[PDB]
């Protein structure tokens, strides 16, 4: 009579959260539900999630004049050195000299310097993209996940901006917040939805970087599980396993 | 007075397509056209290339009725094997069971698999993203690259369907091609923009699946590479050196 917790497992797969013994016919409650539910986001949108953020996120920094970068993903693993990272555990090596890009910040201080040769102050430049590190098992943490680095050099790089940039940028998703403070972080109850950044700081030379500037990472497989209301970010991510937060071992 | 090679390879790293002795004049000229043309980007529409084309690509697909799919960009080694793939020495591993995705094709059946028990027939989705061959030197092949799959399994799965939509999918980008035909090379000019195939195949089996399909996997950056006339495809890339086909070394 009582469901075992493999059972309670299952039918916690199949549950969303918007949803309100014996388990076969619990299960299949829940199978004509989510069955259901692909079939309308089949019938209708037919947008993943993660694809459709990215594209939402997009268009707010693109309409508040910063340049959209595309860089590589698989990047020199001297930029990691580099870095000051002696995270070093959680690298993921490909080969002798490469490795998958832990952050986003290594291709934008180059973009930084180099654009700065071509356009006027400030320059404002922005990635959406793929991230890696090894992690481990956590109800808030990926392996593969997809960061927002956004960033100002030049004038008007002041913690007021940054903060109003973040304000408006999460009032826009319609995702809660509080800024707890040159470093901040952006909180979402005990999540942490971004670290954010008041340069310069002394890694900047490194970089060939020698202006002020200010910046936020942001994890969107984060900010879907917070906007969502997923328990777990797995149903954020990637995935075999979840279309949308939905289960997709129907 | 002749310029040397190093110097007109220097030049024609700034020498855009549509542009039309000595060398600092030379180079001053098109050093500053090149900073012209970022400033107009950056001061107008704030794109990169291949981003929008994605979301150019997503939006047609979505609208003729294909699901978009965000699968993992780092696979099980297993589904190398289980793709049939003895290509084999072209393979990013990752650590001792993890590869970087060379194809889409082995995540886009299993999720071919799993909406077959929630969707009904046909079943069309797609997917854009990271990609990863070990490849020799060469002006068309890149080893990070970015590939659209298409896929429609059930009924209509005919020949005379994948070239409909291959025809209007490169009518509607403007890219000029050739169908040269079970299974088809979707050509510009000698430059291969997709292959695609006609199911069912023998290898369907591994992967769980007896329907009659049809596919075609394109590379974004061989398609940016055809519209704007790049001669390098190192200028439609992921890159630190290239922001749509402008190089960010000035
Ligand atoms: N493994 C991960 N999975 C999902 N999102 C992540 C992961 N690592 C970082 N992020 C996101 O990227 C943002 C910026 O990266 P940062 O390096 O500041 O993370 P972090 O300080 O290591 O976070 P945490 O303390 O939660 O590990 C984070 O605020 C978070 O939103
Ligand atoms: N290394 C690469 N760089 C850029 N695009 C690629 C690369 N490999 C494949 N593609 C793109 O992906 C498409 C489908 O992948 P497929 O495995 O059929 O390529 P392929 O037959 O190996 O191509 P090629 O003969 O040019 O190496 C190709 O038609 C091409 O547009
Ligand atoms: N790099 C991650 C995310 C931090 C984002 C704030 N930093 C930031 O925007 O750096 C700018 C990006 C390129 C150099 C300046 C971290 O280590 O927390
Ligand atoms: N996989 C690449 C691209 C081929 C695209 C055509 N194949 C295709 O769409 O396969 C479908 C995708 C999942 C199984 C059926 C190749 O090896 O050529
Ligand atoms: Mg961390
Ligand atoms: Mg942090
Ligand atoms: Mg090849
Ligand atoms: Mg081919």
């Amino acid at each position: 009579p009582a469901l075992t917790k493999s059972q309670t497992d299952r039918l916690e797969v199949l549950l969303n959260p918007k949803d309100e013994k014996p388990f076969r016919e619990l299960e299949s409650e829940l199978l004509s539900r989510r069955k259901k539910d692909l079939q309308q986001i089949y019938a209708e949108e037919r947008e993943n999630y993660l694809g459709k953020l990215e594209r939402e996120i997009t268009r707010f920094f693109v309409d508040r004049g910063f340049l959209e970068i595309k860089s590589p993903i698989l990047i020199p693993l001297e930029y990691i050195e580099r870095m000051g990272i002696d995270l070093s555990k959680q690298i993921f090596r490909v080969d002798k000299n490469f490795c998958l890009r832990p952050m986003l910040a290594p291709n934008l201080y180059n973009y930084l310097r180099k654009l700065d040769r071509a356009l006027p102050d400030p320059i404002k430049i922005f990635e959406i993209g793929p991230c890696y590190r090894k992690e481990s098992d956590g109800k808030e943490h990926l392996e593969e996940f997809t960061m927002l680095n956004f960033c100002q050099m030049g004038s008007g790089c002041t913690r007021e901006n940054l903060e109003s940039i973040i304000t408006d940028f999460l009032n826009h998703l319609g995702i809660d917040f509080k800024i707890v403070g040159d470093t901040l972080d952006v909180m979402h109850g005990d999540l942490e939805l971004s670290s954010a950044v008041v340069g310069p700081i002394p890694l900047d030379r490194e970089w060939g970087i020698d202006k002020p500037w200010i910046g936020a990472g942001f994890g969107l497989e984060r900010l879907l599980k917070v906007k969502h209301d997923f328990k777990n970010i797995k149903r954020a991510a990637r995935s075999e396993s979840y279309y949308n937060g939905i289960s997709t071992n129907l």
